[PDB]
C-alpha cells in the first residue's frame, strides 16, 4: 500500500540532499508531486501532525533537567501559571506526590545555570522544598562542542516545520545567506556530531512510575518494564538523598488501579519494594520548546527585574 509506505519512510531519517522527497519517492515507487500532496493529507489529517528535524538538547548547550516544586493547594494554581510562563518549560503537570509540581525545564546555555534559575523561580514563588532530577531516556561517541552563532541560527530557523516542497533546503538557505550546498554541508555535520539526530516525521488515567532498582539491575529491569502495555518512555537517572528513585517509567490505564496493578506485578516479579506512583492529575502545559529564541533570557531578566524588590 502506498498509504502504508509513505507513512513508513516518511518516519525514517529523511536524507540531508537538496530533493530529499525526490529520493523518497524513487523509493517509494511513485511520482513526487502526488507522494507530496499524501504527505499533507497524514498531517493535516493527524496521524502524523507535523515533520521536522529532532536536535539533541544537550548538544546545542542546553541543560535540561526534571524540576519537582513542593507547593499547597492553595498556591498550586498561581505557582503553575508561573511555571508556564518560562519559554523553557516544556511540560508541567500536577502529581500525586509531597512534590505535587513536576516540570521540565530546558536552559539554553550562556544565561544563567539551570540551578540558578530554579533558585530563583523558587525564590519568586516562596517554594522552599525542590527537586532537581536530571534524567536520560532508555531507549532500549558524541563530545559537546558549544555551537557557533551560525549553528544557532541554523538550529533556530530549521527547528520548525519541514517544507513540503521540491527544494525545503532553499528558502532555509537563502535566509540564512548561503548555497543550499552550504547549509547542508553544515546540517551534515551536526548530525555527525549527533547535534542533529534525524529530520522526521512523528490515555484517561497516568502515572509517572518512580523506582529504587539496583544499578547492575535497571537494565533488566528497564527492559522487563518497557515489555508492558501501559507502559511508554522510560528514563534513569542517579541515586540521591533527596531523591531514592533512580527508574522512572511513564504508566497510562484506562483508570488509577490498573496502573497500580501494573506496578504491583511489576514490584513482585522483580522484587522492587521501594517505589511509588505519581499520578498526573493536570496538565498545565504541553509544548516543545523553540530552541535559540530570545524570549527565555527575556522572561529571565524579568525574574531577575521582579526579584530586585
Amino acid at each position: 500500500n502506498e498509504f502504508d509506505k509513505i507513512l513508513k519512510i516518511i518516519q525514517k531519517d529523511i536524507p540531508l540532499v537538496k530533493e530529499p522527497f525526490s529520493v523518497l519517492a524513487q523509493e517509494v515507487g511513485i511520482e513526487e508531486g502526488k507522494l507530496l500532496k499524501t504527505i499533507e493529507k497524514l498531517v493535516e489529517d493527524g496521524i502524523v501532525r507535523h515533520i521536522a528535524p529532532i536536535y539533541d538538547s544537550r548538544l546545542l548547550g542546553y541543560d535540561s533537567a526534571l524540576i519537582a516544586f513542593k507547593v499547597d493547594r492553595q498556591k498550586l494554581e498561581e505557582v503553575a501559571n508561573f511555571v508556564n510562563a518560562c519559554p523553557g518549560v516544556s511540560h508541567n503537570y500536577e502529581r500525586t506526590h509531597d512534590f505535587n509540581l513536576w516540570f521540565t525545564l530546558a536552559v539554553p546555555p550562556e544565561i544563567s545555570e539551570l540551578e540558578d534559575v530554579v533558585r530563583l523561580m523558587a525564590e519568586r514563588e516562596r517554594v522552599k522544598d525542590y527537586l532537581v532530577l536530571r534524567v536520560v531516556r532508555l531507549f532500549k561517541v558524541y563530545t559537546y562542542t558549544p555551537l557557533t552563532e551560525e549553528e544557532k541560527r541554523i538550529v533556530s530557523i530549521t527547528q520548525g516545520s519541514f517544507p513540503l516542497v521540491e527544494r525545503p533546503f532553499l528558502e532555509y538557505a537563502k535566509r540564512l545567506r548561503m548555497s543550499e550546498e552550504e547549509l547542508l554541508e553544515k546540517l551534515s555535520a551536526l548530525k555527525e556530531r549527533g547535534v542533529l539526530r534525524r529530520i522526521s516525521a512523528v490515555y484517561v488515567a497516568n502515572a509517572m512510575s518512580v523506582w529504587e532498582v539496583p544499578e547492575d539491575a535497571i537494565e533488566e529491569v528497564g527492559r522487563y518494564i518497557a515489555g508492558f502495555k501501559g507502559v511508554s518512555h522510560c528514563y534513569q537517572r542517579t541515586t540521591s538523598e533527596k531523591f531514592r528513585y533512580n527508574l522512572f517509567a511513564m504508566m497510562h490505564g484506562k483508570g488509577q488501579e490498573e496502573i497500580k496493578l501494573l506496578a504491583e506485578t511489576i514490584s513482585r516479579e522483580k522484587a522492587l519494594s521501594k517505589y511509588a506512583l505519581l499520578f498526573s492529575t493536570r496538565e498545565f502545559k504541553k509544548v516543545r520548546i523553540k530552541y535559540f529564541s530570545e524570549e527565555f533570557e527575556r522572561w529571565f531578566k524579568e525574574l531577575i527585574s521582579a526579584l530586585e524588590h
